[PDB]
């Protein structure tokens, strides 16, 4: 936890929400008033639970996490929110998996604030805000939209990582990580991880070019930042379904995973790198895909 942010000026990128985010906390607690209602979304790793305990942090009240999962009765609901005291933050993680039930009991508790509720701030997080029920967004007065990082903000992620973790870095070696972090600073954390130990076992005084691509080769990650699973990806959709279109559920069962891991986590980065494109019968493989992979383009 000696690697997360603490402020908002430790969190490096992500300009435009955190403009929007310094703008409402600034002003609420400079009134001493209770925070509206925020909304976080966006795909893993990118910041959103860091976020919101920065959020807790600044407004200097406590902060309650929770996921939407684990809540299942309304008895485990109803605790929570009977423990807020005024001004604290009620962070839910995968929000838009909450049922019916305890979603009602939370909507009611945000409207009447009276189950006698104190007011709090709601954060939630979601790999997509669109997961979310009508209702219940509806209801947030503030909504982050996180998109992936550009390569030089997680190379200065990289770079401020390496100095936490004692261990010196050269920009090129740097930029080399952060080109293979598919826009994500939980990647690109744990790639420094691992290329701290190569420098480790190598005897290295600091991190090069040959260390990380050392690592690289190790770990199986290619010249875009690619691993194992996405090229299983890919290759799936190539070799068995001739390039797609391949619908998700279809696709999930022939990966053996949960269309949600598959869509929320994996899908992002390669639709915004250009590998992988949508359409109204299915997912479909680009020609970036074919030549990266070194298949014959059909
Ligand atoms: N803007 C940032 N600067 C530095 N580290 C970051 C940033 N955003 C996220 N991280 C880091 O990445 C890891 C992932 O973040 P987290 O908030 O848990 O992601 P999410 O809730 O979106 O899955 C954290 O270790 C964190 O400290
Ligand atoms: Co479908």
């Amino acid at each position: 936890q000696f690697l997360r942010p603490k402020s908002l000026d430790e969190f490096i990128g992500q300009e435009n929400v955190k403009k929007k985010l310094s703008l409402a906390l600034e002003a609420a607690k400079m009134r001493g008033e209770v925070l509206d209602h925020v909304l976080l979304a966006g795909p893993p790793g990118l910041g959103k639970t860091t976020l919101a305990h920065i959020i807790a942090s600044e407004l200097q009240t406590n902060i309650h996490v929770t996921s939407g999962p684990v809540l299942v009765k309304q008895g485990d609901m109803a605790a929570i929110l009977t423990s807020l005291e005024r001004g604290d933050v009620l962070f839910i993680d995968e929000i838009h998996r909450l049922n019916k039930a305890v979603e009602e009991l939370l909507y009611s508790a945000i409207e009447d604030f009276q189950i006698d509720i104190q007011p709090f701030t709601l954060v939630g997080a979601t790999t997509r805000s669109g997961l979310l029920s009508s209702p219940l967004r509806s209801r947030f007065g503030i909504i982050l939209e996180l998109d992936f990082y550009t390569v030089k903000e997680l190379k200065e992620i990289i770079k401020r990582a390496a100095s936490l973790m004692d261990v010196e870095i050269e920009d090129a070696a740097a930029e080399m990580i952060a080109k293979r972090s598919r826009g994500t600073p939980r990647i690109a954390i744990r790639l420094t991880k691992r290329v701290r130990d190569m420098l480790t076992v190598v005897k290295a005084d600091r991190i090069n070019t040959d260390i990380v691509l050392k690592t690289m080769e190790v770990l199986n990650i290619d010249d875009e930042g690619l691993d194992e699973f996405d090229r299983k990806i890919l290759k799936t959709i190539i070799e068995i379904y001739r390039g797609g279109p391949v619908g998700l559920n279809a696709l999930a069962a022939s990966l053996g995973v949960e269309a949600d891991t598959l869509s929320e986590v994996y899908e992002p980065y390669l639709l915004q790198a250009g590998f992988l494109a949508r359409t109204p019968r299915g997912r479909i493989v680009t020609e970036k895909a074919y030549k990266h992979l070194k298949y014959e383009v059909p």
